[PDB]
This record gives C-alpha cells, structure tokens and sequence, in this order.
C-alpha cells in the first residue's frame, strides 16, 4: 500500500510553524508539530489553522500538534528547530549551554520513536548543535544534517539579484564555513547566468554584499527587535527535506560531519554536499587558494571554540 | 511593456504577513506590506525575510515593508487586514468605532495613491468595516469586497473530510451570512463527491459539524490563548485575490453590497458571488426555503445592529 | 533510504506519452515508457525528448523508453494504454478480441516483474479490458482499476463552464457507467458552486450538454480526422495515479469490480469510488430513483454483452 | 478590469500544440492555436482536447483553434512554430506570410520564433514586422543548454537543477559552448568530468536534435523545444529579467551588426532588455567568427 511520508517538526515557534505550513502546502508528507507540554494548546491551534487552509489552497495533508513524542513514531525526516533564539547584540554562540541540553533531551526522544529517520537541525549555534544531535543520536553521519549554507547563499543571491536587477534564479552563490560572522562566501564560485560576479560587480560593492551576507541574520534580528528570521530559514529547511524525500541528489551547502575533507576531522562544518534519499551522499572538496584556505581555517577555529563550550 | 501586478497588504501582523508570503510564492505580483510607523522596522524585517526565501522557493517577486502609503501607488489590489486586537473587556461599540476610524484613515490613503484598485477587507466586523471602506472610497460596489464565507466553508470542509476520511478537494459547504450565530449554512447545498451530506452523516454528527464551524474562529483563539487564526484566513484572502488577478470567474461566498438581492438593500452581507477581473461580477440569488429566509432575516438584523454602532 | 515512486506506462502512443510527460513534470516518480519491440527507438526518442525538458521545466524525474518489461520491475503503479483502434474492415468482435489478447500478454509481463503494483487501464472497451487485466493478474480487485467517468465528468464540466461563463473548478458532474449510450449521468448531483445545474440552465440546453458529453470522444475523433483524444484522457489517468501514490482518498468515478454493489456481481462497472493508497478503498452505493436503476440496468447489459464477446 | 494575457501559437503541429498545452497548464494566459485553413478542424480538436483537460489538472484558461488570424487580435505574445537551401527559401515565405497577418491584428506584440533555421527566420520576421529588435526573439540556446544539462546530470548522477550550460551561436557545428562557464552546483565542469567525456557531451549536444530525429524516424523533437519556448514566454509575461541564451539582433555586440545570433540576453517585460557582452578567449572568438560566417551564409540564401 502507498503511504505518505511522515515529517516531525520539533519546536512549533516561528521557524517550525513556517516550515510545517510549507511542507504541507507542497504535500511532502504528514506533519507532526511538537513543542513543550506548556505550549501544547498553541501548537494544536497552529496545526488545525494550517489544516483548515488545506481546502482553499488545494492540498491533502495531515497536520497535528502535540507535546507527546510518541506521535512522531516512524518519521522519515525529523526537523529540529527547538531552542532559545537571539535578540539584538547577541552572537549565535551565546546560546550554546541552554541549546545543547535541549538537543540532548530532544534527540533522545526522536531516536526512541524513529530509529531510522534523517535529522535536519536549524537550532543555533547550528554547527555545534548538529554535532550534539549526531553524537547523542548514535546515527551514521549521512543521517544527521545541519542547515546554514542554503540560507546564507539565499541571502547572498537576493542582494546580488538587487545589485544587477536580474532574477534570483540566475544568481549562484557558494558559502563554506560555520554559520557565523566568519562564514567564507567564495565570490570566485559565484555567478550571474554563469558569468563570474567579479567581472560584473566592482570590488567595493561586491565586498559590501559579502559583508551584508555575513551580517544577514543580524540585519533581520535588528529590524524585528524581538526575535530572528523565519521565512528564509523555513524555506531553506524545506529545500533540504525535499532533496531527501524525493531523492533529488542536489549539490547544496549543508553542515556535515568531516572525516578528512579540507584537512579537518571530528567536526560538523558548512561544506558542499550531495543531498539525496541517503542524506549526505558525500562531502565535495573544492580546490581552494591559500587565501580561501586561510579564511576557512579561521571559520573552523570559531567552530572548535564553540565545541569546547559543550558539556 | 508587460508589468507585474502590484498588491498592497495593509496590516503586517500574522494574517497580513502570511497573505503577503503566499501571494509572493504564487508569483501573483509584487507585494508592498504596510503597517503603522511604530512597526516600520518589524514590517521591513518580515518583507526582507520573505524576499530572502525567493531564491530557495524559486519565485520572482519584489517584497518591501513600509509605513509610507506612497509605496502603494498604482496597486491593482489592496488587501486590508488593519485593526486593533480587541482589548480584554472592550465593548463591541468601542471595537466597531476604533476599527471604523482605522478603515476611514486607511481607505483615504489607499484610494489617494491607487484610485483604480480592487479592495478586499478582512477587518472584523467585516460587514460593517467593508461598508465603511465602500463609503470612504466612493468606489463602485464591484471593487470593495469582504472575506467571510471562504474561511467558514474551509473549516466546514476540514471537519466533513475528517468525519468521512476523504480529501477536502471533494467536499463542498455553502454559507450565507457571517461568522458564528450570523452564519446561514445550507447543508442541502453541501456534498461529498456531489452526494448530499445529509445522506452520508447522521443528523447529530452533521449538526455538531455545523456548530463547530460557527465556533471555529473561537476554537483557534482558545487553543492559541492570546491570538486568532491566520493560516486559513490568509489562504481565504489569497483565493479571492487570485480569482480577481487571473479573471477566473469563481463562484465564492463574499461580503458584497446588496441593492435588492434577497430583499435587502444598503448593506454588506455574506452572499454567493461570481468573482473575476471586475471584482464582484454579480451577486447570485438562490431560491431559499421559509426556514432559510428567516435565518437570513435574523442574520441581516444582526448586520443592521452593527451598522448602527458606526459614527 | 528514501526511494522515488516508479510508474510504468504501457503503450507510448499519444495518450501514454502525454501521461508519462505529466507524471514526470509533477515529480510523482520515475517513469518507464513501454511499447512493442518494433517501436523501441521512437519510444526511446519520446522518453529522451521528455527528459531533455526537465532542466527547463525544473523537475527531477527519470524517464526511459523501452520494449523490455525487465525495466518495469518493482513499479508501484502501471498504466495500460496499449491497444489497437478499429481498422476499416474489422468487426467489433475482432477489435475486442485483439485488445483482450493485448491485455492478457501485457498483464502477464507486468505482474511477472511487478507482483505488488496497482494497475490503471485506459484500453477500450475499458469495462471488458479492465476485467481481462483483473482475471489475468490474479490480483485482488482493489489493485485493478479502469478510467472512464473522470474523462466524461471533465468534458461535462468544460461544457457547463462555457454555458455559465464560470471557472471549471466550481462545476461538478456525476456519471455512473461508461461512455456514450452506456453513460448514466445524474444531473441532480451536478452543480455550479453547489447550486444544482437544473436551477441555472434550461432543460433543452442542459439535455444538449448531456448529449455532447455522451458524444464527447466522437467529437474529438471527427475533428482530428486520424486518431482519438489524448490530452484529457492522459489528465484523467494522472488524477487517478496521484490519488493512489499520495493516498488522497479522493471520491472519483472509476471502473471497479462489483461483488453486490447496486445489485450486480462478477462485472467491472463505472461507479463512485474512494481512491487512495490501497487503490479502490470502497465502491460508494447511492440510493437511485427507479429511472436511474432502469438506465444503469441497460448500461450493465451492455457490459455483460461485451464480456460475452471475450474468448 | 484585470484581463488575462493572450498568447497566439502559429503552427499547431507537435511543437505548437505541446507549447499551447504547457502555456494553459501554467495559467500564463488565454491560448489561440493557429494553422492553415486545411488543418482548421484538427487544430480545433487539439485545442478542445486540451480545454477538456482543464477541470482535471485544475487550471483556468481559454484555448481555441482557428485558421482566422482575426482571433489572434491584441496578442501580448505570438509564438511562431509554422514551417516544414530550398528549406530556407520555403520557410522564409511562410515567415513573411505569417508576420504580415500577425502584426496586422497585434501591432504591439512580442514575437518568439522557433522555425528553423531560426537565425535567418527570426531575421525575416524582424524585417517584415518593422518591430524594434527587443520585440522579435528566436529560441535556440535554451534548447541546447537543456540537452547539455541533461547529459551532464546523467554523467555526474546529480539533479539537472544544479547543472548550468552556456552556449552562443546556433545548433550543430554552429554551436559555441563555454565549458569554462558551465558548472555543477557552481563547480567548473572541467574539474568534475575528464576532457574525453566532456568533449563527447559537447558533441552529443551539437548532434542532440539529430539524435531525437533518428530515434523517432518520422519527425523532430517537440517536448524540450516546447519547454524552451514556454520558459522564454514566461520570462516576458512575468517580467522575470532572466539571463537566457536567445537569438537576438546585434548592433555592435561581439564586434558584429545587422545579424541575428545566439547570445546571452536579459529577457523581461520589454522582451530582450539587453544583449550581454562578455570577454571571450581567442579560441572562443574564432569559433564564434566561424559560427557567424555560417549565419551570414544562410542569410545570403534569403530572397
Ligand atoms: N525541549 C524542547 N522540546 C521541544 N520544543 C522546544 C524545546 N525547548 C524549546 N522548544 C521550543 O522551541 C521553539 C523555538 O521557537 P522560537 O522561540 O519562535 O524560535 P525560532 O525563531 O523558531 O528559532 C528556533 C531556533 O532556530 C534558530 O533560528 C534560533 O536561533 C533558535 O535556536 C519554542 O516554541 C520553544 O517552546
Ligand atoms: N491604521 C493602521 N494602518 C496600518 N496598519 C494598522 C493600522 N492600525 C492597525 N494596524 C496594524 O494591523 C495589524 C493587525 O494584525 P494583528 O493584530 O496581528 O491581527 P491579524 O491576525 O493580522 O488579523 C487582522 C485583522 O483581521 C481580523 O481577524 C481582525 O479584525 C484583525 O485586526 C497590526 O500589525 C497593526 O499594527
Ligand atoms: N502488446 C503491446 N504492448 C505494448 N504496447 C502496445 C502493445 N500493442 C500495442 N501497443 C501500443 O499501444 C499504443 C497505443 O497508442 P495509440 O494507437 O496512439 O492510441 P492512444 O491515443 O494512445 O489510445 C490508447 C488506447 O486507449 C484507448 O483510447 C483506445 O483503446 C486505444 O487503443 C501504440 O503505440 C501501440 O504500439
Ligand atoms: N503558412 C502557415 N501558417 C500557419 N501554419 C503553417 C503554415 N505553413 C505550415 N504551417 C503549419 O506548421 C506546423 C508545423 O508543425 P510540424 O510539421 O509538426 O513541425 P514541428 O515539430 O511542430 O516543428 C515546427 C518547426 O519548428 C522547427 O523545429 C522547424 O522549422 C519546424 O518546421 C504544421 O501544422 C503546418 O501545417
Ligand atoms: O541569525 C539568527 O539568529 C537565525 C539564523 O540562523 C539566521 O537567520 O541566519
């Protein structure tokens, strides 16, 4: 018998709710939206409101809200958005201690009810939180993935598209490294209809676009005043969920476990990835200049510093 | 030159923001999201977050947030979601009069910059607020429309689909009048696969579905705590916008100005409508039973009552 | 590991190819397009032409053209469009017996390589050809299905839409039995925005729409000069395939095996069905008037009559 | 009032019909399918068939078949697929006859041309129309990049979504691909596929149209060409400002003028908003020079 895919979204706040609604609209599977017992009723309210949209938008989906992880049993994909979010002036690194505990508590319940699932993590700081989920899970590395690069290249592409007055569809970006201020946007691997951006955009304006990408999460935090971005992070999660569920073998930046690639091991890092029905099918190694190699090395040091703060 | 449709959404809260994001993903036009000066930055945050999703979801649309109505100039369609969140223990009169003042202020600036726009109104109470928008615009009646019935039919279809374990695609509801006590459903014009629902669902369970539809807004409030539905309301506005922008000539329940239809004149009422490129193309006049006529007379009496609260 | 659905389409003519292309652009699965050994190369050309559209239209799907049923192994769904048109100087008896022979040979190869698949049959006459697939497969009845009523309701809806100048989305048709004189339309369960059509269209013009639906296949045959309709038949097959692959539990008219429904057994007949992940989830039994029962009894004699033409 | 876009497709053969069905499914506007008086009824049949699918696929569009150009009045876009040395001279006369009726009923329309050889036929459509260069476009590069992307995706076992190609000039020997400006997820293909396999993919791309012809035995490709037309139509109707290869009128770009050539383009609401000029190596300028010579050769066969 033909059975729907099942996606559990852990954390039913801004990012989780926005993710859930996109997953159901795209009919990518049944959705279980999970929060803490104190936010059970709000979570069910969000889930029923989304389901009540299904006849207008013309989609078939089950959406439920729960505080009971038994409702996540046999999920194909579990998306983790559970944790504390930042306010203006905070680094993503300021959340490590609270979020690590949430990741350990969440992973333990997820692997109990869905021992065969793929896990995609948003929770900040995401390199260190995806690492925590990996180790707690006991899963092989292909099955635990972080989102950062899709969102960072998305922001990059938006600003480039505004600069050149072209469709975002024909702009390509390339971000490696941690999801931090030390991100390594590779302008050399960045194009407008395949044309190197360095040939199209003067260095000063291109440098400003690279800096605006680095500070992109902060820009949304400062505008909102009382939370962080959710539309583009949710979109970024859905693209990664869709690559796996439909076995698309996309080349996408994702937070992956390294065992030698770029000359690093035992860390999660933002790298180029093949993403398919088996999760991360492989980490792609670019040939880097010594300047890019150095920029990446600073990124890895930030990651390891954050990992030293884990219990 | 071919130019995009332009949609302004007035009020950048949960419903306005959710509507803007759906409109952009469907590439129905460029979106201008408007709120009060005090929320200029949050509104610009939401709009820029949505645009940053565009390279990932693969849509071409411009989204800006603003507090300057000059940014709304030459909108084809304006959606009004502006209104105050009812104060704990505020009188219905003070609500009507506070929201009436907002519709008057909003409508003045909208018609100044967009003299040819179609306006769709969500603001509660939608009958009296659409009436307020109509009289202040001095637009013809075909161009000033309220949302109500589409949201009630959506909830009705969800509940019927749950009862019968079938797709929402193959359920239809039929509602005249507004929300709650003011709703006039025709179960006799309500079907699963074109089969009367009275032949498929026992009377006690069908009456319970009709009641649950009446109370359906309050059901989401009670689950959320401090808030009201936005996913299904947003979907409802988008279906009505889409019907006009693509000249689809849908049959949809809408809040329309009457001039003799059903016996009534000088009022806005939830009635079946052909909705297309000239907005309300006509009000459809059913033959109603004596019971139905008297349920509608009582609904119209509730509508006259709210109109007497206006200044 | 997540794996794409696999759909084999048997017969790479107008309907089969049109069907394969729609299935691919919807990313419903990988498509295997099968024809006779003599048409191997044109079938590969069609498949590769479709595949070369994938980067432009933006779908991830494999499409291959073959004469080797080994390529159909582990198909979730098989769509049988294989068949021969009535050649000038051929009896109807010979036409039926030729198509029966094709159904026997195709089914034997299909079930050898896909013992767990659902089968959807287009080949006319669909009632007798579906029965042949059913008897040959050894499959339970829920897994062997014919297309007929979806295509008839589609033409009916198109004609009503034109008559009323409204969206086809808001029109519904209801038909039991087959095409032509075998069609049993229930205009009383056919609506525009849930309004019975008998109230909106005078009887003469409405009877003319019913008769044009009966003749609908013939109208396209007579307009083309060579061959029969393929766009609407392909779309009808795609709606039924999607209902099963996505477990939609649609209510759709289907050619279903009866074991007592409507007072008939051991035949395939056009009936309302719930269509989902287990295939036909049930046949829906309506209360019919004496007029409707008499009309459906003539349709049943026509089915039994073609079954008597089978070897 | 809000009113649908109107698209006329001239030639209701395999490519015209396939284009029309895609345009209506995507709700890009009303479709008018046009052919010769002798095929009026088959044309109405295909159009009615496509319309009868609309309730099932859930799209709202009008689709009509005709041999009367009066029905194409006020078309926002007109796609020309009508056609069949002597090849040039016959198809040229089809273009002049078509353009004359098209500009008569739709003087303000954008025109996209498929008819082979599309360089000369787009030139003929341009001169006859008297339209500015921005309103008369040929399809070629999108089709060639689609085949290339398909071959590369197969070679690397990855999504066609993350493969890009870059072709100047026309089909076959006339095709000037820039493998250096072709990538998988932004990675240069020269670092992913060895030269022998990449050369074979470039050669398959050149022969790609011939490969479908040989496999079919009784016509040429229609699915990928129709998709190539729809993407260019969509860039214009929805003012997307896509960068796409297109057959465009040159007034100095790449050092050439008074010809149509396959060049990178910004495609939006005003049709071709600009011809993009990039720095070519000396090998690529030489190849483009050879390609342009071949376009001048076919342009001399025109009456
Ligand atoms: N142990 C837990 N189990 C389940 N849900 C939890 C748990 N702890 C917290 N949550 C829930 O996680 C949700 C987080 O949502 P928001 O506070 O709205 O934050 P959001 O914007 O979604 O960001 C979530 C996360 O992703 C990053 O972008 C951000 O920095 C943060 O780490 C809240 O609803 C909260 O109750
Ligand atoms: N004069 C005004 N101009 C513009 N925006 C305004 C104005 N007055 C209020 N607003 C804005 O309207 C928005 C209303 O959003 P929410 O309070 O979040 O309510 P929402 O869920 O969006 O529902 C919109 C409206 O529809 C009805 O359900 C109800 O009447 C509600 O106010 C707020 O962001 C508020 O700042
Ligand atoms: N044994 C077989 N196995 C596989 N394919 C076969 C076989 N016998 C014939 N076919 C193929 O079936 C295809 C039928 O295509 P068309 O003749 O173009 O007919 P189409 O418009 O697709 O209609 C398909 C069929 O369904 C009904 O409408 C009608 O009964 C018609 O035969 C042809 O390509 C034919 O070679
Ligand atoms: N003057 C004309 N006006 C309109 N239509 C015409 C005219 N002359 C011919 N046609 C029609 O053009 C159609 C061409 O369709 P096909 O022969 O099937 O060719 P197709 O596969 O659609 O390719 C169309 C064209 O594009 C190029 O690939 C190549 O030049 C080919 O001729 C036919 O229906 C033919 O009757
Ligand atoms: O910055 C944040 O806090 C959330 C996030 O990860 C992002 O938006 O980049």
């Amino acid at each position: 018998a033909m059975k729907r895919k099942k996606i559990s979204v852990i954390g039913a706040g801004f990012t989780g709710a926005t993710t859930a609604f996109l997953l159901a609209q795209k009919e990518l599977g049944d959705v279980v939206l999970v929060d803490i017992p104190q936010l059970e009723n709000p979570t069910k309210g969000k889930a029923l409101d989304m389901l009540e949209a299904s006849p207008v938008l013309g989609f078939d989906a089950n959406i439920i809200g729960t505080s009971d992880y038994a409702d996540t049993a046999d999920s194909d994909i579990v998306v983790i958005t559970a944790g504390i979010a930042r306010k203006p002036g905070m680094s993503r690194d300021d959340l490590v201690t609270t979020n690590q505990k949430i990741m350990k508590q969440v992973t333990k319940e997820v692997v109990k009810y869905s021992p065969n699932c793929y896990i995609i993590v948003l929770t900040n700081p995401v390199d260190a939180m995806t690492y925590t989920v990996f180790k707690e899970s006991g899963f092989p590395k292909n099955r635990v993935i972080g989102q950062s690069g899709v969102l960072d290249t998305a922001r990059f592409r938006t600003f480039v598209a505004e600069e050149l007055n072209i469709s975002v569809k024909d702009v390509t970006g390339f971000v490696l490294g941690g999801h931090g201020d030390d991100m390594v946007p590779l302008v050399r691997y960045s194009y407008a209809g395949g044309i190197p951006l360095e040939k199209l955009i003067p260095k000063d304006r291109l440098d400003a676009i690279v800096e605006r990408t680095r500070k992109g999460g902060g820009e949304i935090v400062n505008l909102l005043g009382n939370g962080s971005a959710y539309y583009a992070p949710a979109a970024s999660l859905v693209e990664m969920v869709e690559a796996i569920l439909k076995d698309q073998r996309r080349i996408l930046p994702a937070i992956a476990y390294l065992e030698g690639e770029y000359g690093y091991e035992g860390i999660y890092l933002g790298v180029p990835t093949i993403l398919g029905g088996n999760g991360i099918e492989k980490v792609i190694e670019l040939e880097l200049t010594e300047e890019e190699k150095a920029a990446l090395a600073k990124s890895v040091e930030s990651v390891k510093n954050v990992m030293r703060m884990l219990e």
